[PDB]
């Protein structure tokens, strides 16, 4: 019963240190890797990721510059902002921090960045790459972020059945499509779901991107489970939990990630080599 | 308990008619919905496939122009007659008969078709709108086929246990994603799947997709379970079946298609209406 812990922390610092090095070459070679991160409004929250995304940056040489516009502004005009950096060969990444407002609609902002440096992987072009099963086109970070912590601890995935509950464009459906991508068998679950557990209790792999505290529990999974949490749930304590109730759930498992600690620096992680992938692209 | 045959070849002469008629509206405003068909080498199914298309398109008013290319023209060959139909405001689909020659690559030439005139859903962006469930594309013939099969017998779909058996670009994985939207819960089953009837003994809907005679059980399934088969495999005895033992899975199902008569159908149906959709679309 022998539990690992799934350290994205870790693996995450590996990361930027080996972007560190990249990011050495490119600058060698008159390329200075740039991510463009736009924050709408005044968010809390938003302003903290935004901080700590510019921090990441710094960290492993990646130049950021970050647009704080008006919680008014209108959906033409940040079109305008992302015409501009779509056009400026010196940005590499395009991020749009969500959420946005209520009156900005997120889907035609997001198809507005240039797909080839659209490292949120969210453009419609990229997620229909990723769906026919091409796997050089920009990947969301998130589920990206998954993967890559599953193969370094040599998870092997071919034949594994696995659980995504939850089923965001963000998070849940390209984490289904890498997993069948990479031969696992895919169960998606949600809200309408029925029963979870009778996927959970047959799953070799879970995935938990749903939102809601302890949704995943010890009597809903077989021994020597992997379990992955993308869960980021705040208690009226302030206390960080995850989706999954990692204090029975973890006894039961082969492989899981601690929330805080992670997928969180994992997606981070992702953001930053996507970044990177955009700015090799211009060597010629 | 009562079962219920899906007639699909009822349901598609019924979408014919009703294509005839919003032609003779269209024609008479001066637009012909028109359809090019490529064919490439003499693949004799290929060649019925496309008999059978350019047929359903008189019998609907939609005008047919089968080009019917040598197995050894270039790749660049079929790239411009693709961009010449590109530029061509009088025709409204463009479909590329699969398979092509192993000198072509079909992802090449399949996101060369112009978006707008991809009836068959198959570009990257029209994968993407449909995953990112959005509805501002095309959707692929077969899977939307069988949603309108299920829907003209006002079968609901949310909440349901769907178990899709194949994972293929042109069935499975769209397939899939169209339940997803519609509120079903989806797993997707493949080759190197386990044990697929754990799956599909708990299915409220089976999409089977796989190419196997017999590959669906009467042991594999729950009383009651729908059933939708998309094979189509010619016996040594020249009778057509599908994936399913229909005389068995029958006497459990409260829903089935035959074969043929069934899917097959519908996915011609399709094809006419996401040509006439883009036809419409042309209006002044
Ligand atoms: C894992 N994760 C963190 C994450 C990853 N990449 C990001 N990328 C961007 N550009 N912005 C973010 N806030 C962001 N957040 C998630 C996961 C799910 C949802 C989500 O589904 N939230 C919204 C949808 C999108 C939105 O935030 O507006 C919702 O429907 O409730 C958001 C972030
Ligand atoms: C699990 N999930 C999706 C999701 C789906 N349904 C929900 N439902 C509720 N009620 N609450 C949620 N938080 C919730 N979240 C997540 C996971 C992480 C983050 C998150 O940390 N998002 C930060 C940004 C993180 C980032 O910038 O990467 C944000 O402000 O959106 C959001 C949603
Ligand atoms: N173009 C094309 N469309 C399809 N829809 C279902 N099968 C096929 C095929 O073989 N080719
Ligand atoms: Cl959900
Ligand atoms: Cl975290
Ligand atoms: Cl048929
Ligand atoms: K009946």
């Amino acid at each position: 019963n022998a539990m690992t812990l799934l350290d994205g922390k870790a693996l995450s610092a590996k990361i930027k240190e080996e972007l560190k090095e990249k990011n050495q070459f490119l600058k060698s070679k008159g390329i200075e890797s740039c991510l463009a991160v736009i924050l709408v409004g005044d968010n809390p929250a938003s302003q903290t990721y935004v901080k700590s995304k510019a921090k990441a940056c710094e960290e492993c040489g990646i130049k950021s510059l970050v647009y704080h516009l008006n919680e008014n502004i209108t959906q033409n005009e940040l079109l305008a902002l992302i015409n501009t950096l779509n056009h400026d060969d010196s940005v590499h990444g395009i991020l749009v921090q969500l959420p946005l407002p209520d009156h900005i609609c997120k889907d035609l902002i997001l198809e507005s960045i240039i797909s080839s440096k659209d490292v949120d992987g969210f453009h419609p072009i990229n997620v229909g790459y990723l769906n026919l099963g091409l796997e050089s086109g920009f990947l969301p970070c998130t589920p990206l972020g998954v993967m890559k912590l599953l193969k370094a601890y040599e998870i092997d995935l071919e034949g594994k059945d696995a659980v995504i509950i939850g089923a965001s464009n963000i998070v849940g459906r390209p984490m289904a499509t890498m997993l069948l991508n990479a031969g696992a068998t895919v169960s998606v679950c949600h809200i309408k779901t029925k029963d979870l557990s009778l996927y959970t209790r047959q799953a070799d792999l879970i995935i938990v991107a749903a939102g809601c505290v302890n949704l995943l529990r010890s009597d809903m999974v077989k021994e020597g489970v992997i379990v992955v949490d993308v869960g980021i749930n705040r208690l009226e304590s302030g206390k960080i939990v995850g989706d999954v109730d990692f204090e029975e759930v973890s006894k039961k498992s082969s492989y899981i990630t601690p929330v805080p600690g992670g997928v969180g620096p994992m997606t981070i992680a992702m953001l930053l080599e996507n970044t990177v992938k955009s700015a090799k692209n211009r060597l010629n």
